[PDB]
């Protein structure tokens, strides 16, 4: 497995729910970066160097992903709810002495991030979400066209062991297909092969795939209910917020949606499929540096 | 594999789209029975003998299923659209000299059957549809709860080879899990094990699994579009119709209110059953069908 973060340390951070793995580089204000599915912290390898020019950058594997430990789940998928993942990452950041930090997330990691901002806004100075809308919004939009396009939100959420059993046949194929299908190119050519190997290696482990399905089960049930309470309450994120999205990505009218969720948000499309930090590393890094800079 | 229709003949019927396998029994007015997914013609084995006391019963494998031939598909999934399957079975029935016949279908077979009534109502004296709503109505009701409750329509319709590769690893597990999941009790106790083996052996062939995925791709795309044209035009089936559904089945998540939108002469009833009415509730299903087709 390649080292894709020149000048970054490797840290195992303890929490009450298990260790969080992170690459840590740079100096200055702290900035936490959170990946999603089906990836690991290494998806930030093209933009983290640029960020570490100006920030102390912490590139964390989500609870249960990558090299982070896997807490035992329960019937309500609790540890892989975004509320719980956010609480676990707040604890990890406390181990480093960071109780007020900047945060950028992509895919599942952006769901942890906006949930963190709703539950504990005092933890965050600024928030960036990459190519997502809130979980509640994607479910409200779940008509035929969306059921077909984001089928995996329902498939991966089927009761165990249905998706686990199917994924075990040829996991390499499924993970590479998801990576390719959500890019603009439709193939794997936007990715560093060394990074694809990190993603394949993780996805090859049945325990890791089981966590992924628990994460989508949470996304269909408790995460949805948590979001629904905030919508019913008219709660809005007060943290200054940036929403970036792919011109051919999944979130796509994104700024109009996030404005119903957040009182201070700017945004922009980037010509890219879903995987902004890998398909469009220079534009994503520039937008993030400019946003997070005081 | 067992013979579950002791006494019935076997026919391999040529059509322009490939052979249709059927078991043939009884005597009297002609009655075509059409299975669905993930089954074959054998799912009628507990009701066909009773029907054969009153009708000439033709128990056919759908195009691409069981022992019927598998036409090569295309970008629009054409041979596995219900419009094409209906045309093919109309050709098959004409090979037997049946140009006007009674029809009962279940699951995909029921979708072939109502599409056949919308496209070619003159071919049918009466029609029964077992535990389905129109494909348009399934998709229209799509929302979070339905997406999570009935996921396979969107999953099996994903572009090839995604579902085919996922189903390849352990096909027995998937087909047995679907058969059990849609019954009242959630297990295989409703099925004759010999019938389950028929289903399992069909599902074990990658070519048969690809046909099934093409059928669901049709169901998400051209079948839905064909339905949408009829409903937006206000077209109703004129053929006298029976909608029979399971109280715990897939369609009920009443069907009769839905079907009255699609058909001008429809009656219907629930049966205490999951989806698989002819195996879960064979005597009630056979009675309901004999009474409807005889009346
Ligand atoms: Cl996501
Ligand atoms: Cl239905």
């Amino acid at each position: 497995l390649a080292d894709l973060f020149p000048g970054f340390g490797s840290e195992w951070i303890n929490t009450s729910s298990g260790r969080i793995f992170a690459r840590v580089g740079g100096d200055g204000p702290p900035l936490l970066l959170l990946h999603g599915f089906p990836q690991t912290h290494v998806m930030w390898h093209r933009v983290a160097p640029k960020l570490a020019e100006r920030f102390k950058v912490i590139v964390a594997d989500l609870p249960g992903y990558g090299w982070s430990d896997m807490p035992e789940s329960d019937e309500q998928h609790t540890p892989y709810t975004k509320r719980a993942m956010a609480k676990q990452l707040i604890e990890a950041m406390e181990q480093l002495g960071h109780v007020h930090f900047a945060l950028a997330g992509h895919n599942r990691g952006a769901r942890v991030s906006y949930r963190l901002a709703l539950d504990s806004p005092g933890r965050l100075s600024k928030l960036a979400v990459l190519d997502i809308l809130p979980t509640y919004e994607y479910w409200q939009r779940m008509n035929r066209a969306y059921a077909l396009k984001i089928y995996h939100w329902s498939f991966l959420a089927q009761p165990a062991p249905l998706p686990e059993n199917l994924l075990g046949g040829d996991p390499d194929f499924y993970v590479k297909a998801k990576l390719a299908s959500w890019t603009r190119a439709g193939d794997l050519s936007a990715f560093d092969p060394r990074a694809v190997e990190h993603y394949r290696i993780a996805f090859a482990d049945p325990m890791r795939r089981h966590v992924m399905c628990e994460d989508y089960r949470a996304g269909a049930y408790a995460d949805f209910e948590h979001d629904k309470i905030d919508v019913e309450a008219g709660n809005k994120i007060p943290v200054p917020m940036l929403a970036l999205w792919g011109a051919s990505g999944i979130a796509q009218t994104p700024l109009d949606v996030w404005r119903k969720w957040a009182s201070d948000v700017q945004g922009a499309p980037i010509e890219s499929g879903h995987f902004l930090p890998e398909e469009a590393p220079d534009q994503t890094a520039e937008a993030l540096v400019r946003f997070f800079s005081a």
